[PDB]
């Protein structure tokens, strides 16, 4: 009929309908809508501003660029997550502070449904809101879907230890997106009063940040972590970071005389240069040689002193501050083959033996950061068991799998459980249709394989069967109970039970029951080792 | 006598005496004297700020820079406008938002004379306020003459179609030295309860958008527009700008990922950068191949949302607004050899055939705006006379004088009529003695022909007959009647009837009489023409 | 037992302990606290702003970058007049505004010292705060010792006569550095309400600049010149400083269309751009050849109309002020050794004659200023004695000396009582052992010699004699006390009458004893001879 024109705090916006067939209300989609000022020149390595006020119907039907990051990792990431048909061929600009709603809400009358705000993973280092497309959960489950971007890499998580650039500057955008569904969504059918926030990976860790952030506090009544938390180590940056910065500033023909002038040197370089350095950094991939401890992963979440006061360890050990429902889940393979792929893991033979097992272990340190002296019983507790070569190899995927979302996620769980908080805990296995070529037909429960149960990849993409057609239906369903009350359940659905003491955790896949205790005997283990 | 030393809202100002031969009172003359703070860097492309206050006193005494512009082109123009005897060099920069004082009052008294600010044309491409010496106008008549500028091209135009870069920043500079004026003339002996702002060509389609603008609303209380009006559609972009800036942009060697990407880049040209993106462009010279409706003349006035609400057709069809008197005219021959010689029009031959006429005509296409499939018809009505080709191209260039200035002066006209509100027109037919010796000495009333009548050229130049020096008296009286009264009208001056319903306008020229229905005919085929 | 942590308005501060042998309670020192945000791009050329907040413990451990400036002559200048024992190799970085406090209060208890901020000198182009070492003046005089940095040359001084860069950029600094000092001094044990200013040569003359300005008005109760004033023409420029910055401008390779445009040109240039232009302009350097009214000496103090309101003469010549104890002096030979041996002054032969010395003092135009017609007069009233052509010489440098120190001291002086306020003089008469190697032995009260007694540097440097240890131990009681009560005087020490009527002034050095009107004799002459 006739395009939808909401009316914003900012202006107008025009979007467009789109039908999921089998619906009969179309739900409004809205691309590109700014939540902040373009963070370009001087704006750059400082907190998001206000978007300025436009003076007509600003058209939200053109996708957004996403922040600039490494184009082909980036694409790569964009293929294998999206859960449309066609994969959208995005562009790459600083100018990326921008979010799309999906409504199915009658926007010609009064409508408050659940909000649903996404944040993308990518390590922090790529990713984009786009690739996330919200029709089917939205018409599904009827809530509004909010998919954000905020600032990658040097440009979001750039920090010189100091007030000069304290960091976290895409943690800040996350918190501006929010505040913004807390001044807008109620004009799409929203209601900003019960708004769950809910990403993966990197976007997991986010959402588990936000929750410990004094920042994001009453800009969300719920929070769903999917394979991710603040005690991923590999994405909290913990020390002094002065070090990293300085490489940088090297790295982006940059002096270090001081923090200041890294920072005004670095507004200087254009985007193109800063994403050479990126480039050149190497991130998002494993150095073989040199000091694995010297081999910086990815720039990441510090503790600014004002997004998080202090460590994540130290924040949840603490019974007093905001606490809402939260749910926080693993797969059964977490490190099966994407992230091994990527990072270019030398796994390529099929299989691994003892020695080149504690090897790698080591040169993994920036991933799992464990001291050379416990590789050896880290390594003997995992693979001392059959001296099947290929299966080493998979205990090994395993011993990586636990020590980046295994115990970390159950950690964080627990903590918010005994701070007194509705917590949930579930283990995604099964093997969506939608996966690679490239990926074996054993690893089943890989990182991001519950993204298309989750937004409902099967009624957009094609050849999913009633098997996973049903099980995105439930998982959709488990998501959407839990953004409205607080609580995945709900008649129609397996009994999932509350991460009480009783340590009860839905086991999703092709056969949902619960269970409990999940990485009990694990978190014991990598707790005792740990301390030395 | 002693320096003039006016004190203003920003600090004491130091002006020079002038006297005009066979007067008393020497003239105070105030040559620089900053509206606006500098739009350099980040300010570009942004409404102008307010000055700084100096701390001493100021030396308004040397000609301020004039807008970055073709400094051919630029200097060309200045040489065929100005009225004084030697044409003053300027320099170019865009640090130029300056206006010119000529204050005839004795400052050492408290006087209250009509202020006149004159906006200076050129396609809102190039001019200057300097080229305007009123020396003569403020002491012949006794008013305050006050010459502004303001950005041009690029600089002053340049819109991306949102928020990130609306455009119409000239005519913001020029609501802002209209500001200026009401809060500091007072201190040179004039009253800014009475302000007539007036122009020529763009100045007067400034003018005459000022006149629509919300913003200017009590800012000047009468309006003068000579050869030019907001219906003159060459200096006004309508439908989506967004190419256009895209266009430049890439001329100017930056990238179009999104608007505000486009604005930060060009923000980072030197102003020299700019300036040859701007010869690039080639505006002022009409196009000859391709298509013409795709020769983009140059950058003008927008619908911002800001400056105008929508487009003027919209807005002069409303009688809820406030109305003050205003006198619009033209000229005899206003595409008579100023203009086409400007532009490079392929008239050389001396003649023109009706082929070739729907030829250039439909080339002409952006400054009549012509469909291709009317440019028969139009042909036609003024050529189809005489077979004499030589007419022919005369009759052709009163088709366009007409379409440009003629029929859209007149239709402003009877608008501003009909709203209520005191209309005046006049049609200038002399070729002043002063005219350029490769325009031929049949062209009469010719653009810009009436410069020199109104600012009293005869009285500082050399050669004007007895005819030429009353012409120049009489038309200054008129003009600065106007500006006291809103009424052209005073004993000792032909009768100057209201462009009411008998729709009386005055033949100003050698033979200076009253005539009724300028252009009636004209408008009414255009009329029915383009409503096709 | 643990390193100071003392808690700023803006956050908290880290500094270390030291001990000075003899004394208990052992100092605590703090390098680096920033007073000022990094006057980097955009903040080039305009007042210093507030530092932006820290959110931990700022580590204030590191001697902070000095001003740009020539790194030649600034080393040199820095092991010169350095008080410690090692010289401490400088940065240069425009990031230059911190300051260095030396506290011997228990910080443990409540304690309100009294507070002397130090301002270096070096001619307002070179110059760091780290090479005054306060350690033995903060211990032996239990005072709060304030060592404070300032923008020097184009970066502090750069003025184009206007509001686009009035200019006293530097002496702005001073002035936010003190305030910062009244506004934490008093968690460092000081007391905000004592708080004396001193400094040396261009320190001199900014501690008399601040006296004179309004701006610095209750930001400290007691100030001390030390070689140098506001009536050191050298550093006062007056008249158009306009042709400066175009000089300037020019040499960095800039346009000089408008104030603005150099502004903004020199704003894009970078630091080593600038720090060329310096090295390019030569101001240490005493031109030879030319005209010696072209030799621009510097770029100094202007009459920016916000730090003076006009010229110190006129200033001075006003008792309708703040007024403060204040206490100016001077050494015997001004001119000795130490400033002509930077200049590289031709006095490489070892004697000079009459001719000669009208031929060196005009080409010393920009440090005397000395009429042409009046340097015979001069001239003759100093060497005009013995026909010893290495007398002459002598007497020359006694020549410069006055006109540079001796003169414009005393006038200081008498104006600041004839004021009503308590005035003090004194004249240093010491060779200290801390001196050059290429220091003549002859030379007694060189400039800057008696910055060892007043920073005890026998107590930090070696062999010096019980006689320069006593020196050391006398001047600082002096100094001390005066901060303390406005009064040097003090039981222990000799008897230090106040500049009154009878001039009465203190004869420091190895006999220190009372005497009356200071260069009497040459105030008087020059007064006569330059009123022409
Ligand atoms: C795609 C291909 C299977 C052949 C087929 O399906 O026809 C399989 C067989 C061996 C596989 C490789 C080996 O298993 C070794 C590596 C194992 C890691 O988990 C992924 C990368 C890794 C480098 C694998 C990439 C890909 O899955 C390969 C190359
Ligand atoms: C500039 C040139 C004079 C020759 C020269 O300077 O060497 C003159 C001679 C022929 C002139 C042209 C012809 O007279 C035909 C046209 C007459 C119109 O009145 C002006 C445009 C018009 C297109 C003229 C433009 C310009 O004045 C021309 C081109
Ligand atoms: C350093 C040297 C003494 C040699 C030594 O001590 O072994 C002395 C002897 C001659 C001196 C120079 C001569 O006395 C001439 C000049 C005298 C001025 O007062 C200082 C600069 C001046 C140019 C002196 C510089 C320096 O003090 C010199 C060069
Ligand atoms: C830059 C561009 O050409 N794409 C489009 C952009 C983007 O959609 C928005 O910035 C959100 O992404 O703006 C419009 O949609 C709009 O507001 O009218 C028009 C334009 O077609
Ligand atoms: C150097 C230069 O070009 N600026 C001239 C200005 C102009 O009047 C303003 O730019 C406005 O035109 O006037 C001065 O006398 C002045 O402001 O004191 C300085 C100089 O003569
Ligand atoms: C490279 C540099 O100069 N910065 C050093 C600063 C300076 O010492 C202070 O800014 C005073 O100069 O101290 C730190 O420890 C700090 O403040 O956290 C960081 C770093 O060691
Ligand atoms: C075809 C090879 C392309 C090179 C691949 C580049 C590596 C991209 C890595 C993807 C990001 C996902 C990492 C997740 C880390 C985490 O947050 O746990
Ligand atoms: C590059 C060589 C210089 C050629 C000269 C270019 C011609 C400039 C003419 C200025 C246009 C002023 C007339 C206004 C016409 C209009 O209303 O559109
Ligand atoms: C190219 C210029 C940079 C060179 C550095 C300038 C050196 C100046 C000499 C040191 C300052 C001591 C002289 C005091 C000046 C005075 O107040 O008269
Ligand atoms: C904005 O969208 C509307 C609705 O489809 C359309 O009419 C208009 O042309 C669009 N404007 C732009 C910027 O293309
Ligand atoms: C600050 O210095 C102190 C010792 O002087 C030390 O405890 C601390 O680690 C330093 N902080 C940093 C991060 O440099
Ligand atoms: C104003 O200052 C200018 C530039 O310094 C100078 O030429 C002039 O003497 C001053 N005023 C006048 C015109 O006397």
């Amino acid at each position: 009929s006739s395009p939808p024109v909401v009316d914003t705090v900012h202006g107008k916006v025009l979007g467009k309908f789109v039908s999921l067939e089998g619906f009969a209300q179309p739900v409004a989609i809205f691309l590109g809508i700014p939540f902040a000022k373009p963070p370009l020149g001087p704006l750059r390595f400082t907190p998001p501003q206000p978007a300025e006020p436009w003076s007509f119907v600003k058209n939200a039907t053109s996708y957004p660029p996403m922040c600039t990051q490494d184009p082909k990792a980036g694409q790569l990431l964009s293929e294998l997550f999206t859960n449309r048909k066609e994969n959208i061929p995005l562009k790459l600009s600083e100018d990326c502070l921008y979010l799309n709603i999906y409504t199915p809400a009658d926007l010609t009358k009064k409508n408050r449904l659940p909000v649903m705000v996404w944040i993308h993973g990518g390590g922090l280092m790529v990713g984009a809101a786009s690739t996330y497309d919200g029709l089917a959960l939205a018409a599904h489950e009827n809530v509004v879907v909010v998919t954000i971007q905020y600032r990658l890499g040097i440009w979001g998580f750039f920090s010189t230890g100091d007030e000069h650039s304290r960091g976290n500057w895409g943690h800040l955008d996350q918190v501006a997106a929010l505040r913004w569904v807390q001044d807008n969504i109620a004009s799409f059918g929203g209601n900003p009063g019960s708004v769950t926030i809910f990403g993966e990976s990197a976007g997991g860790e986010s959402v588990s940040v936000l929750v410990l952030s004094p920042l994001a506090k009453n800009l969300f009544h719920r929070a769903i972590s999917e394979s991710g938390v603040a005690l991923t180590s590999v994405l909290v940056k913990k020390g002094d970071v002065k070090p990293l910065a300085e490489q940088i500033a090297i790295t982006a023909g940059c002096k270090t005389t001081t923090s200041a002038v890294m920072v005004h040197c670095l507004r200087q370089k254009t985007e193109e240069e800063l994403l050479e350095t990126t480039l050149k950094m190497k991130f998002l991939s494993l150095d073989l040689q040199g000091d694995p401890r010297e081999s910086q992963p990815l720039l990441g979440t510090v503790i600014d002193g004002m997004l998080l006061l202090k460590t994540p360890e130290e924040l949840q050990a603490e019974r007093n501050f905001h606490t809402v429902p939260y749910m926080v889940g693993i797969n059964k393979q977490e490190f099966g083959w994407l992230i091994p792929m990527l990072m270019s893991y030398p796994l390529s033979e099929g299989q691994l033996d003892q020695k080149t097992a504690m090897s790698l272990l080591w040169k993994s340190y920036p991933l799992v950061c464990i001291a050379k002296e416990l590789i050896p019983e880290a390594t003997e507790k995992y693979l001392g068991g059959t001296d099947d070569t290929v299966k080493k190899k998979d205990l090994f995927l395993d011993l990586i799998a636990d020590v980046m979302f295994g115990v970390p996620s159950v950690i964080v769980a627990r903590n918010h459980r005994d701070a007194g908080a509705p917590t949930y805990m579930y283990e995604f296995q099964y093997r969506p249709s939608f996966s690679s070529d490239m990926k074996p037909k054993t690893v089943i429960g890989d990182h991001g394989d519950e993204l298309f149960s989750v937004f409902g990849a099967p009624f957009l993409k094609e050849g999913a069967s009633e098997e996973e057609i049903r099980l995105s239906k439930m998982v959709m369903k488990f998501w959407a109970n839990f953004a409205r009350n607080g609580n995945p359940n709900g008649e129609g659905l397996p009994h999932w039970p509350e991460y009480n003491q009783k340590e009860g955790y839905l086991q999703i896949g092709a056969n949902t029951q619960a269970a409990q205790k999940l990485k009990d005997k694990e978190v014991a283990f990598w707790t005792n080792l740990f301390a030395k």
